[PDB]
């Protein structure tokens, strides 16, 4: 269950040493920071620790995929502890290592107030339980350094948070391994689970699905799991054309097209059909010479067919109003995926179109959920992340809750 977790609201931390797992994989460009939204993000939980008297913070992250060797010419976090310093207003110290003794001294009774952040969790193949060697093979970690690696975690606070849920998804050292008597989601988590059981356990009626993506097959649980859900679901993006050649027989060129997802359409449709799912497919498109920001467009319709050689990459006009009016209707949304390759400017209106439908709709009471990845990116690209009611974290973790699958990070924490 989402809804019985215990969060960083109802954890007592005063005179307590703190250990938080937190998301500071951001983009980089030679170890410099281009975005840091998901340092921002981390900030209210941090300073409610500071706030409520706690002895010290310890902040433990990822960055990239070092695959459990130490690469802190390419993937350190020291950069991250620099842009945390200007956004908490505090000096942050930051280590080499996060485990063995040295950390473990630097942690063990700090000042009151402290701050630290730990280098790379996956410079050490025990985070993630397996990686690769510096000749590309795949190793496995050992049961006694994993047990090693957990327990020196462990050491460094009385009390654990985490707030990464972009990595609840992992049965991951930093997300199951910490064993302390508390062990709490923060904030951003808070909100996620707080969003999602609505969505999963209790949603407002009519509860439309937006649904995008490039392939069928890849998405056939997510799309059973939202039609034991929902009311009506959008179907866009590539994998729509996979549907419309399907069921209409449609003409559909050069555009994505999935097998072995076709051979399942109808199956989709029968679940719908015994539901009372109302599916919401496009019905016109623009269309492109070949896949490239810059190719020349047409347009296109179901009864017209697109020509060979020419790819459909977004809806068009008639497409959009009938996705807006599964809008208007509802009175909460999950969105994920874009519905054309928003990437590029000629392919995104129908993308930014039905966000402005989503976002008019929040304003008027819709309870409007953005899932992780591609839609999120949409949303701080036209900035629109304070205009729905949730922007999701993490892109795989929000995936697999909505295909109803249990969070082994989340498990983790503890009831009540
Ligand atoms: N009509 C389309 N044809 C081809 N690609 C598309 C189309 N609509 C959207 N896309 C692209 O599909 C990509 C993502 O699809 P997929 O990989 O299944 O989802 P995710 O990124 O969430 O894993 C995006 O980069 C988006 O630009
Ligand atoms: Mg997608
Ligand atoms: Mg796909």
């Amino acid at each position: 269950s989402l809804s019985n977790k215990l969060t960083l609201d109802k954890l007592d931390v005063k005179g307590k040493r703190v250990v938080m797992r937190v998301d500071f994989n951001v983009p980089m460009k030679n170890n410099q920071i281009t975005n840091n939204q998901r340092i921002k993000a981390a900030v209210p939980s941090i300073k409610f620790c500071l706030d409520n008297g706690a002895k010290s913070v310890v902040l433990m992250s990822h960055l990239g995929r070092p695959d459990g060797v130490p690469m802190p010419d390419k993937y350190s976090l020291e950069p991250v502890a620099v842009e945390l310093k200007s956004l908490l207003g505090k000096d942050v110290l930051f280590l080499k290592d996060c485990v063995g003794p040295e950390v473990e001294k630097a942690c063990a009774n700090p000042a009151a107030g402290s701050v630290i952040l730990l280098e790379n969790l996956r410079f050490h193949v025990e985070e993630e339980g397996k990686g690769k060697d510096a000749s590309g093979n795949k190793v496995k970690a050992e049961p006694a350094k994993i047990e090693a690696f957990r327990a020196s975690l462990s050491k460094l606070g009385d009390v654990y948070v985490n707030d990464a849920f972009g990595t609840a998804h992992r049965a991951h050292s930093s997300m199951v391994g910490v064993n302390l008597p508390q062990k709490a989601g923060g904030f951003l988590i808070k909100k996620e689970l707080n969003y999602f059981a609505k969505a999963l356990e209790s949603p407002e009626r009519p509860f439309l699905a937006i649904l995008g993506g490039a392939k069928v097959a890849d998405k056939i649980q997510l799309i059973n799991n939202m039609l034991d859900k929902v009311n009506e679901m959008i179907i866009g993006g590539g994998m729509a054309f996979t549907f419309l050649k399907v069921l209409n027989n449609m003409e559909i060129g050069t555009s994505l097209f999935d097998e072995e997802g076709a051979k399942i359409v109808k199956d989709l449709m029968s679940k719908a059909e015994k539901n009372g799912v109302k599916i919401t497919l496009p019905v016109d498109f623009v269309t492109a010479d070949k896949f490239d920001e810059n190719a020349k467009t047409g347009q296109a319709t179901v009864a017209s067919g697109i020509p060979a050689g020419w790819m459909g990459l977004d809806c068009g006009p008639e497409s959009s109003k009938k996705y807006a009016e599964a809008v208007t209707r509802a009175k909460q949304i999950v969105w994920n995926g874009p519905v054309g390759v928003f990437e590029w400017e000629a392919f995104a209106r129908g993308t930014k179109a039905l966000m402005d439908e989503v976002v008019k709709a929040t304003s008027r009471g819709c309870i409007t959920i953005i899932g992780g990845g591609d839609t999120a990116t949409c949303c701080a690209k036209w900035n629109t992340e304070d205009k729905v009611s949730h922007v999701s974290t993490g892109g795989g973790a929000s995936l697999e809750l909505l295909e109803g699958k249990v969070l082994p990070g989340v498990d983790a924490l503890s009831n009540i």
